[PDB]
């Protein structure tokens, strides 16, 4: 019993965190095999950030300009290339602590763990989701750039995020491990704003199923809804449209609890209408949207 | 910017998790040097009588895909200490510490000696933890990392009928009035960790949330009279002193922040949130707020 926002054990990722320094800039890098991956803005100063020509800044750099540090050991950079917004620093030593890994690009609504690092040193781990507006509501201070987002499925670490910037609303933008940004974001200190955020509906439904599994049924009603009428109501509360894929993905949770997805949808409709009325659901006074159907099946069952 | 429930990096603890099996019972063990620590209920009650019937080879210990041979066994309160032939090479710098209610720690939840998740939680004033544990999680540990040293503070033993959890420090002493026995046990009436709510209000001010602030101040006694009415833990002078650095950083005196809390308790949030929450968060200590809003690394 119990429902917590649970991050994956960070151990496999901790053994990959290194410090990357180029001139005065110092951020984090991910050392996997003989390659260190880090945000390409490590080559930039604060001046360069307005309109940086990365190919032009990188062509002026040699291998020895990049000081890489794994613990108390300096790694020798033997090569460097750029893949989108990530810099790939070829080093002379392969990381002995390299785990089984994959680079995965996630879709909005997907959750992952973030190992927040400063100066190549892991300082904390937390769980978060890719918001529908392609930002993450993270906890990052200056020097956290290069901190990574990951999921561990079995023994394999699936890297899905590298931190690059904080938007003016305090939310964060980053890339996948191939340098492609999530969202219309760019690694430039230009006028960029996070789009209007929406609630991840499939996740709220999944979290309501977790509450039913944990014995909380106060929010259930005798009503059902059509997918279209639910989306008409959901859109008015800035909820993401629930698609037929979301309904299919919720199938196992619906079967386990005996509450049809559209029946749970009607509870959500009523919850949006009435609020909680001094009540909580899984110790929360707000509808939680940062637990996927897979997270619920993982934590409530296995 | 950003405020999340943040756990310590679990890596140093992951390298200590082993599987302990005695008969049909299977749970987790903490392998530190040549000893494996685990709940004494793995033998299951008269624990001296059940343990005297066990030999070393009855305890199957598994570190990954390697079986460890138990060469000895002793009991320290509610914890079983299984002496193994091999010292854990991944043993970190560590201490066994007993924590006080209100203090927080990270829990590395494990099943069959395999870490599956990490979360932050606080020792509730009623000595239970609002954790997330399924069957097979017994032996999962609570810890804080101070610089390079892992301070083990909790070993999970059981779940109470309200879904909350009970366990011991790493010396086998239970937190709270619990016993490792299938009997009528209930968690006492819980209270809100006041110093933690105040610390979390300071974190909201650091993150640019000032809607709840007012021009008012209060005396410690008047705040305690109000707090005791809402099942809040009494705020002591030590709490006031501990919140000093946050009071200096934000320019809001502790009794000034207490007046904000008093108004939130009597009036509510009014459709507003603080750090994305509609409830007053009490599972962040003043140190957690300082550590997260400074960037302390391990
Ligand atoms: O500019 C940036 C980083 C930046 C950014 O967002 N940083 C931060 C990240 N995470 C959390 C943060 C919390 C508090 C303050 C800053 C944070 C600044 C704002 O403008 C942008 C715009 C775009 C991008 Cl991709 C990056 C940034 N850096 C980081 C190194 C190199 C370079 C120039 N540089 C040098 C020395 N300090 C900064
Ligand atoms: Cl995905």
């Amino acid at each position: 019993s119990g429902f917590r926002k649970m991050a994956f054990p960070s151990g496999k990722v901790e053994g990959c965190m290194v410090q990357v320094t180029c001139g005065t800039t110092t951020l984090n890098g991910l050392w996997l095999d003989d390659v260190v991956y880090c945000p390409r803005h490590v080559i930039c100063t604060s001046e360069d950030m307005l309109n940086p020509n990365y190919e032009d800044l990188l062509i002026r750099k040699s291998n020895h300009n990049f000081l890489v540090q794994a613990g108390n050991v300096q790694l020798r950079v033997i090569g460097h290339s750029m893949q989108n917004c990530v810099l790939k620093l070829k080093v002379d030593t392969a990381n002995p602590k390299t785990p089984k890994y994959k680079f995965v690009r996630i879709q909005p609504g997907q959750t992952f763990s973030v190992l927040a690092c400063y100066n190549g040193s892991p300082s904390g781990v937390y769980q978060c989701a890719m918001r529908p507006n392609f930002t993450i509501k993270g906890s990052f201070l200056n020097g956290s750039c290069g901190s990574v987002g990951f999921n561990i499925d079995y023994d394999c670490v699936s890297f899905c995020y590298m931190h690059h910037m904080e938007l003016p609303t305090g939310v964060h933008a980053g890339t996948d491990l191939e340098g492609n940004f999530y969202g219309p974001f760019v690694d430039r200190q230009t006028a960029q704003a996070a789009g209007t955020d929406t609630t991840i509906t499939v996740n709220v439904l999944a979290w309501l199923y977790a509450a039913v599994i944990n014995g909380d049924r106060w929010f259930l009603n005798r009503f059902t809804t059509t997918l279209n009428d639910f989306n008409l109501v959901a859109m008015k509360y800035n909820y993401e449209p629930l698609t037929q894929d979301h309904v299919d993905i919720l199938g196992p949770l619906s079967a386990q609890t005996g509450i049809a997805v559209l029946d749970m949808c009607a509870s959500l409709k009523e919850l949006l209408q009435n609020g909680m009325n001094g009540r909580t659901i899984l110790g929360s006074a707000l509808l939680e949207d940062e637990f996927t159907p897979f997270d619920v099946v993982r934590q409530c069952s296995g």
